[PDB]
C-alpha cells in the first residue's frame, strides 16, 4: 500500500540542548538543574550526565551538513537558556549568543529554516535555587530571557515554541520525582504546571507585543488511552489518563479555563492550581500553531490502586521499543482527531514522534529496522489525519543524533545518526538514509 504526503509537507528533525550540546562549563555556560541532577547519585541511569553529549556545541558544522544531506526543510532544536543568562537574568553571557547567532546563520545559509524551543527543560540552577518554577519571578525571568531572544533573532526565526512538554517539567519532574529537579510533591507539580502555561501565554504576548515575524505555538506530549470497556468508569479513567496531557494544558490555552474533572479531582487529592488575578485572561492567549509531541498510547482500565487517576495501563497487544513504550499509531490518528474535535482547525505540527531502538554499528552500518517501521506506521497516520481533514503541516523526526535520554542516560538511542558516546564518532543509520529517500520522494509502501 502506497502512502504519500502532501507536496506541502514539511519534513524536520528535533533535538534539545542540554541532549546533545556539551560543553556543559565552557564560554560562560552557567549550571542547569539538568546538570546538578544527573550529578547526583542515584538519579540518572549508569551516573551519564550531560558534560559532554554529542558534543554539539563545538560539531555543530558537522551536524548541519548532516542534515542538509538528509533534506529536510526544518531544524527543531532549543536554546540553553544558562549559556544566555548563566544566572537566568541580567548580564547577557555575550560567548553564549554569539553561538546561536553562528549555528543559526550557518542553519539559513544551508537552505534550513530553525525552529526554536525556548525552554526544553534546562532551567538554570540559580532560580531553582530560589524556588524555580514555583517562584513566580522565574516566570517573569523566561518572559525577559524570550524577550531578549526575540528581539535578537527576529529577522532569522520564524518558527517558535515556548514551553516544550509542560506534563514533564510539572508531574514528572516535581511530583514523580523522575526527572529534574526531582520532587516528590503533587500540591507543588499542580501549581508548577500552572506557571507555566503562564510563562507561556506571557512570551506570546510578548511575541505579539513586538511584532516578531514568524509564528509561535508550544509543544505538549499526549496520549492516546482507548477505554478498557463501555463502562463508565472506564470512561472516565481514560478520560482523566488523557485529561492529564490534554485538557489540563489545552483546555486553558484553548478554552480559558481548566478542566472541572481534573479540577475536582485533584481538590479530592489535595491539590488546588494557584490561580491570580489575571492569569486565565494570560493564558488563553491565541497561538498560530500547535506542536504535538506523540510516542505512545494503550487502552485503560479503571482501578482504584492504579496511581493518582486510578487508571490500568494495559498493553493488549502491542509490539513495545527498547525503552518499553508500546507502539500504537492507531493511537496516533484517534489522539490528533480528539484534538482537531475540542479545540478546532489550529495548525499542527508533529514536533516530535521516534522511538528507541538500541542497535550498534557492525561492518559500519546500522540495521535500525525497526525504527524504520515506527517512522512508515506514524507517518501513515498523519496521511489518515491529514485526509481525515487535519490541519498538519509537517513532521519532525527524535531524533537527529542519539543523545542523552534524561534519566535514561546513553543507553536509550533515538536517533537517525549513531553517536560513539565514547569516540563521538557520527554514523547514519538505516534510518537516515530511508528518511533521506521519504523526504525527497514524499511517498513510501
Amino acid at each position: 500500500a502506497i502512502i504519500q504526503l502532501p507536496k506541502d509537507f514539511q519534513w524536520g528533525v528535533a533535538t534539545a540542548a542540554y541532549q546533545i550540546e556539551g560543553a556543559y562549563n565552557e564560554d560562560g555556560r552557567g549550571l542547569s538543574i539538568w546538570d546538578t541532577f544527573s550529578h547526583t547519585p542515584g538519579k540518572v541511569r549508569n551516573g551519564d550526565n550531560g558534560d559532554i553529549a554529542c558534543d554539539s556545541y563545538h560539531r555543530y558544522k558537522e551536524d548541519i551538513k548532516l542534515m542538509k544531506e538528509l533534506g529536510v526543510d526544518i531544524y527543531r532544536f532549543s536554546i540553553s537558556w544558562p549559556r544566555i543568562f548563566p544566572t537566568g537574568r541580567g548580564p547577557v553571557n555575550s560567548k553564549g549568543l554569539e553561538f546561536y547567532h553562528h549555528f543559526v546563520d550557518e542553519l539559513i545559509a544551508n537552505g534550513i529554516e530553525p525552529m526554536c524551543t525556548l525552554y526544553h527543560w534546562d532551567l538554570p540552577q540559580s532560580l531553582q535555587d530560589i524556588g524555580g518554577w514555583a517562584n513566580r519571578e522565574v516566570v517573569e525571568a523566561f518572559v525577559e530571557y524570550s524577550t531578549f531572544i526575540f528581539k535578537e533573532f527576529n529577522g532569522k526565526i520564524k518558527k517558535w515554541i515556548t514551553i516544550n512538554e509542560p506534563w514533564c517539567i510539572s508531574f514528572l519532574s516535581n511530583y514523580e520525582g523522575k526527572h529534574a529537579p526531582g520532587n516528590h510533591n503533587l500540591q507543588l507539580a499542580v501549581t508548577i504546571s500552572h506557571h507555566l502555561l503562564l510563562a507561556h501565554g506571557k512570551a506570546v504576548k510578548a511575541f505579539r507585543n513586538l511584532g516578531i515575524e514568524g509564528e509561535i505555538g508550544y509543544a505538549p506530549n499526549v496520549e492516546w488511552i482507548e477505554p478498557f470497556s463501555s463502562k463508565q468508569e472506564d470512561q472516565d479513567a481514560c478520560h482523566r489518563g488523557m485529561g492529564i496531557f490534554i485538557e489540563w494544558f489545552f483546555d486553558p490555552v484553548f478554552k480559558g479555563k481548566y478542566p472541572d474533572f481534573m479540577l475536582d479531582w485533584f481538590e479530592q487529592n489535595g491539590a488546588v492550581p494557584e490561580i491570580q488575578e489575571g492569569d486565565m485572561q494570560m493564558i488563553s492567549q491565541p497561538i498560530d500553531f500547535v506542536g504535538i509531541n506523540f510516542y505512545t498510547g494503550s487502552v485503560g482500565r479503571y482501578n482504584k490502586e492504579a496511581g493518582l487517576l486510578e487508571v490500568e495501563k494495559i498493553n493488549i497487544g502491542y509490539q513495545t521499543t527498547d525503552i518499553g513504550w508500546n507502539i500504537y499509531p492507531e493511537g496516533f490518528y484517534k489522539v490528533l482527531n480528539k484534538i482537531n474535535n475540542q479545540y478546532g482547525n489550529i495548525p499542527i505540527y508533529i514536533t516530535e514522534n521516534g522511538a528507541c531502538y538500541n542497535d550498534e554499528v557492525i561492518n559500519g552500518r546500522v540495521k535500525d529496522e525497526g525504527r524504520i517501521e515506527y517512522l512508515k506506521q506514524h507517518l501513515t497516520s498523519i496521511r489518515r489525519s491529514i485526509e481525515t481533514g487535519v490541519n498538519i503541516k509537517g513532521y519532525f523526526a527524535w531524533s537527529l543524533l542519539d543523545n542523552f535520554e534524561w534519566a535514561e542516560g546513553y543507553d536509550m538511542r533515538f536517533g537517525l545518526v549513531h553517536i560513539n558516546f565514547h569516540t563521538l564518532e557520527r554514523t547514519k543509520k538505516d534510518s537516515y538514509y530511508w528518511y533521506k529517500k521519504i523526504v525527497r520522494n514524499r511517498w513510501f509502501e
